[PDB]
């Protein structure tokens, strides 16, 4: 799961 959350999060933004 870490690995999970670390990969995604830096796309948060894409729809914004």
């Amino acid at each position: 799961f870490a690995a999970a959350x670390g990969l995604x999060a830096p796309q948060x933004p894409a729809p914004f």
